[PDB]
C-alpha cells in the first residue's frame, strides 16, 4: 500500500485547491474572480499546496494561459517558484507549460527569464517502475520528448545546456533513447546534432556516458531500440563503391568491438535482462561481425576445448570404473537378505601395477579439476564447479579413504557426462536443443513438480496404508513408505509393471484405488505434461537459429573473458594502414533487390 | 410437439383471414372492395381471428396504410382494441404500426388518442428462448427497440411513461440492454436519459431495478454487454487532471463493489451461467479493481489459509500413517493362498504414549473437520464436504471400532491430498492447470467413458469366457469375471506386462484376440482420448489469463461471504475526506498511446 500514500498526496491536492478559492479560481479561467479576488483585495501569492502547487502551477496545469496572464502582475518571482516535496521537487511551471504540448507561456516566462536549467529533481521523475514516464529534470528534455520542436529551438534559444545531466548522468539523447516512442523521438536525435555546434574538446557530446558509463549507442543497445540503432549505425557507417547492385560498405566497429577493456556492446547485450536487445543481433553489422569472430578463430578453438574435455571424461570414466572393491572378506551378511553387497572398497591397496595406470588417469582428473577451479576462483558454471567440488569431495574421500565414496563419483559422474552438452551449442542444428532442456525444466517443469507432489504424496500415502496389512513378501512395492514414494514415483511415469500378484487376494480397495491412480495420473496429467514440453518444443524451434546465435555470442564473450591475446586478435580489418585512423573497420558487400 | 399448437393458432390465422373477404379485403390495398364492401352494406367491425385478429391489426399488419384510413370511419374504437389470447394479449393496432419501422398511422392512432401504456401482455412477447424476440410490453419499448427515434420522441410527446415496467419489473432501459443489437441501441440510452426531466426522487430512472433487483448496469454486467457497460462506465467514471500522455481518472466503484449486502456485480458475473460475461472482466476498472484486492489482503490471507490447510494434511497423514494394528493373534488363514494379511486393526489398545500424539493429531483432524462443516452447514465445495464426511465416517468408525475402516481413510487420504488443488489457482502459471483438470474429466471423459465401456465389457468377456478353460495357476489375469475386467482395464491403459506364459500353450483363439484387442484399443482408442486433451490443453492454453482470472474473482467473492471485517476494509479509497461523498472511488493513471 505504498503509492496509495502518493494518492493521499494527491487527492489532499485535490482537496486544498478545491478549498483555496484562489486555486479553484485557478483551475478555471474566471479572469473576472481573479480581479476582484486578486487585484482588489489583497492576498498572498505564496499558498502551497499539497507538495508545492501554487496558483500559478494550477493555471499552469488546467491549461489557463489567461489566468496565468493574471498571475504575471501579482507574482513576478512565482516564475522562479519551484515544488516543494516528495513528488516533484525543483520543478517550476516552466516545466508544466512545456509539458502540456504548449502554452505560449514558454514566451510569458522566458519573457519573466525563466530558469531552463531548474532541475525537476522529485521521486515521480526519476527513473522507476512506479512511474509510468521518465523525462529527465531539465525541461529542455521535457519539451524533447515530447517533440515539440519550435519549443526547443527557443529553449536553446534561452541558453539550454543541451550538454546537462540528469541525476543519473543522463544526457537529454539518453533520454530520447528511453522513450518508448522510437521514430517520433529519432528526429529530435537528428535535430540536437545540429546544436552541437560549440563543440566540446571532451566529447561532440555524443560520446558522453552516464554514471554506469553509457555512451548513448551503447545505451541504444541495451535498451534493445532498434529503430534508434539502426540510425545511428547511419552515422557509423562509410560506404565504399557501389558496382551496380553491388555496394561495398565500410561499418565503424569501435564500440561494437571488444577493445582494451571496453565492456564491449555485445557484453552488455548479454548481460543484461531485456530480451529484446537480442534483435540488436540481427542487425547486420552486428551478425557479420560475430558470424566472423565465430567462423574462424571461435570455432576451432571452441571445437578443440571440447574434444580436451571429452578425453578429460573419457580419461575420468575409464579410471573410475576400475575401482580397488575387495571380496567381502570382513563380517556376514547380518540381515536377512537385505546386506546383498560384497565389495567394501579397499583401503590402501595401490599395488597391481594396473591400478598405477587409474593412479595416473586419477591425478589427471584430479589436476584437471583444479584448471576448473583456477579458472573459476573468480547455468552451465554451476555445473562444471559443483562437478569440480565433487571431484575434490571424492578425492579427498579417497585420502581419508572412508566408505560412501560412491554418491561423489556418482554425482561428478551424471555431472560430468551431462556438463559436455554445454560444448553441443557450436555445433548448428543442435544447439537450441540445451535451451529446449532449460525451458522444459526451469520453465515448465519446476512450476508442474508443486502440482505432482499432491498426486505422488496421495496415492504413496494411500498405497502405504492399504499394504499395511499385508505381507510385503508379496507385492514389497511399499513396505515402506519412503519407498513407497519410490514406487509411486515410478508408477506415475509408466515405469513399474504394475503390482498384481494373481495368487493370492488383493485388499478390495486397491482395486479402486489403483484404478483411480491409474486413470488421473497415467494418462491424465502425464500427457498434458507432454502437450506443455510440445508447445515447448515448437515454440522454440520458431526462433532456434536466433537463439543459436545467442548461444555462439555468449560463447565467444565467455571466451574472451578467459583467455589471453597472441593466438586471439581482434577481428575486422585494421586502421592507420590506409590512413583509417585508430578505429578498425569491417567492410561487407550487398547485392540490392 | 408444443409450438406446433402455435403453427395451429397460426395457420388457422392463415385460414380465417382467407376465407373472410373483410379482412381477405384486409390483405391486400383494394380500397375500392372496401368501398363497396364496408361503405355500402352493413358490417360488423367485431370480426376476430385466431387469436384476436381485427382488420384493422390486419391491414396495420400488412403494411395497408390506406387500408387503415378507410377503417378509421368505420371503427373509431378499434383503435382501442388489443388482440383476444394465447400469443397476443393487450397487443393492439397501435404497436403493429409500431414495429413495422414506420407507418405514419401513429400519427392517425395518436389522432384517435391510442392508449401509449397499453400493455401487450401476451405470451410470444415474454421473455423466452422459444420467442425469437423480446421486446416488452409498453410501445414505447417497441419503437425503442427497433430505433425508430421520431415516433419515439412522438410517443413521449404523447405522455407515454418512460418509467413504465413489464411483467418482470423492466425498464425500457432494461428491454434496450436485453437486444442483441449493441451500439444500435447504445444511442436510445444516449436518448432517454435526455427524457428523465423530471427528476423522481426515488430515482433518476437510472437506478431503477427489475423484480430481482436488477439495475440496469448491473443488468448489463450480467448479460456481458460490454459495448453498453463501456458505454455506461463513461457515465461512472470522473476523470482528474492529465500531465501529457497522462491521464488521472476515477472511477465511482459503487455498484461494482461489495457493499453492505448489496449482492455486488462482480458476484452475478460468477454466479451466472453466461460464459460471455466474464469479459465485463476484462473491463479496466473491473480489473485493476481485482487486481488490487487481491495483489493486497486476497493473496496473503489464501497462501496463509492454504499453508495451514497443509499443516492439517500434514498433520492427518502422520496420525494415519500409524495405526494401531497388531499382529494377527486370532484365527488361521484358512482358505489356502487366499488371505494374505495379518493385522485386523487393534480394539481399545490407546496404551503406547506414542499413540497419545496420535491421539491428539487424530483430535486436530476430528476438530478441523468439525470446523469444515460449520462452515458449510449452509465443485470443490463437494470434495471438502464429502471429505469431511469421510473424516467423521472414519472417526465414528473408530469409536464404533468396527473392522472396515480401511477404506473412509482411502477415500479421504485421495481426496484429502487432491483438495489442495483448489488452492494451486492462487499461484499464477499453475492456477488455469486445475481447469484443464475440469475440462479434461468432465468435459471430455465424462463423454467418452460410454465409449470405452463397449470395449472393456467386450474384451473382458471374451478373455474370461476364452480363460473358462483354462488353469488359473497360469495366467491368473481372468480366473473371475469381475476381476477380469480389472485386468482387461489395465490392459486398455498399457499398464499389464500382457499374459504370456510360453511355458504352456495358450489357448488358440487367444492369439487372434488378444491382437485384436492390441490394435483397436492399446494404441486406437487411447491416442485418440490423448488427442482430446491435447486440443483442450492448447484451448485452455489459449485463455488461460482470464480464466486464471476468474479463478481469483471467484477465490475473493468466495472469500468475502466466509469473512467478517475488521481484517479486510473494503478497497479503494474513502469518500467524505475530500468532499466526495459516501462513494468508495478509485483513481487510477493511464499514459496514452
Amino acid at each position: 500500500s505504498w503509492a496509495q500514500s502518493r494518492d493521499e498526496q494527491n487527492l489532499l491536492q485535490q482537496k486544498r485547491i478545491w478549498e483555496s478559492p484562489l486555486l479553484l479560481a485557478a483551475k478555471d479561467n474566471d479572469v473576472q474572480a481573479l480581479n476582484k479576488l486578486l487585484k482588489y483585495e489583497d492576498c498572498k501569492v505564496h499558498q502551497r499546496g499539497a507538495m508545492g502547487e501554487t496558483a500559478l502551477h494550477i493555471a499552469a496545469l488546467y491549461d489557463n494561459l489567461e489566468a496565468a496572464m493574471v498571475l504575471m502582475e501579482a507574482a513576478p518571482e512565482l516564475v522562479f517558484e519551484p515544488m516543494t516535496s516528495e513528488l516533484y521537487e525543483g520543478q517550476t511551471a516552466l516545466h508544466i507549460a512545456v509539458v502540456n504540448q504548449n502554452m505560449n507561456l514558454v514566451r510569458a516566462l522566458l519573457a519573466r527569464r525563466a530558469s531552463v536549467s531548474a532541475r525537476a529533481t522529485g521521486t515521480a521523475f526519476r527513473r522507476s517502475p512506479c512511474n509510468l514516464i521518465y523525462f529527465g529534470e531539465h525541461p529542455l528534455s521535457f519539451a524533447a520528448c515530447v517533440n515539440s520542436e519550435e519549443i526547443v529551438r527557443l529553449l536553446i534559444e534561452h541558453g539550454a545546456d543541451i550538454r546537462a545531466q540528469d541525476s543519473l548522468g543522463n544526457t537529454v539523447l539518453h533520454i530520447l533513447i528511453l522513450q518508448p516512442n522510437k521514430t517520433f523521438a529519432c528526429q529530435m536525435y537528428n535535430l540536437l546534432l545540429s546544436y552541437d555546434r560549440h563543440g566540446d574538446h571532451l566529447q561532440p557530446l555524443d560520446l558522453v556516458p552516464n554514471h554506469q558509463g553509457l555512451t548513448p549507442f551503447k545505451l541504444a543497445g541495451v535498451e534493445g531500440n532498434t529503430v534508434m540503432f539502426q540510425h545511428l549505425m547511419q552515422k557509423r557507417k562509410h560506404t565504399q563503391w557501389t558496382y551496380g547492385p553491388l555496394t561495398s560498405t565500410l561499418y565503424d566497429l569501435t564500440e561494437i568491438d571488444s577493445s582494451g577493456d571496453e565492456q564491449s556492446l555485445l557484453e552488455l547485450i548479454i548481460t543484461t535482462k531485456k530480451r529484446e536487445a537480442r534483435q540488436i543481433l540481427d542487425q547486420t553489422p552486428v551478425k557479420e561481425l560475430v558470424s566472423l569472430k565465430w567462423k574462424r578463430y571461435g570455432r576451432p578453438y571452441f571445437c578443440m576445448l571440447g574434444a580436451i574435455y571429452l578425453l578429460y571424461i573419457i580419461c575420468f570414466t575409464m579410471c573410475c570404473i576400475y575401482r580397488p572393491l575387495k571380496p567381502r572378506t570382513n563380517n556376514r551378511t547380518s540381515p536377512r537378505d537385505n546386506t546383498l553387497l560384497q565389495q567394501k572398497l579397499l583401503q590402501e591397496a595401490y599395488m597391481t601395477p594396473k591400478d598405477d595406470i587409474r593412479l595416473v588417469g586419477e591425478l589427471v582428473t584430479v589436476i584437471g579439476a583444479i584448471i576448473i577451479l583456477l579458472v573459476e576462483v573468480p547455468p552451465f558454471h554451476v555445473l562444471i564447479i559443483t562437478y569440480a567440488f565433487m571431484v575434490l569431495v571424492t578425492m579427498v574421500m579417497r585420502l581419508i579413504s572412508a566408505s560412501g565414496e560412491v554418491v561423489p563419483m556418482s554425482f561428478a559422474l551424471v555431472l560430468g557426462w551431462c556438463n559436455v552438452m554445454y560444448f553441443a551449442r557450436g555445433f548448428q542444428m543442435l544447439g537450441p536443443f540445451t535451451i529446449m532442456i532449460q525451458k522444459m525444466i526451469f520453465g515448465d517443469l519446476m512450476r508442474f513438480c508443486w502440482l505432482m507432489a499432491v498426486v505422488i504424496l496421495g496415492f504413496a500415502s494411500a498405497f502405504y496404508i492399504i499394504f499395511q496389512t499385508e505381507d510385503p513378501e508379496e507385492l514389497g512395492h511399499f513396505y515402506d513408505y519412503p519407498m513407497a514414494l519410490f514406487s509411486t514415483f515410478e508408477l506415475f511415469l509408466t515405469i513399474i509393471d504394475g503390482p498384481a500378484n494373481y495368487n493370492v487376494d488383493l485388499p478390495f480397495m486397491y482395486s479402486i484405488t489403483y484404478a483411480a491412480f491409474a486413470i488421473i495420473a497415467t494418462l491424465l496429467m502425464l500427457n498434458l505434461l507432454i502437450a506443455m514440453m510440445g508447445d515447448t518444443h515448437w515454440r522454440v524451434a520458431h526462433e532456434r537459429d536466433e537463439l543459436w546465435r545467442a548461444q555462439i555470442v555468449a560463447t565467444t564473450v565467455m571466451l574472451e573473458r578467459k583467455l589471453p591475446r597472441c593466438l586471439w586478435p581482434r577481428s575486422g580489418i585494421c586502421g592507420r594502414e590506409y590512413g583509417l585512423g585508430d578505429r578498425w573497420f569491417l567492410r561487407v558487400e550487398d547485392r540490392q533487390d
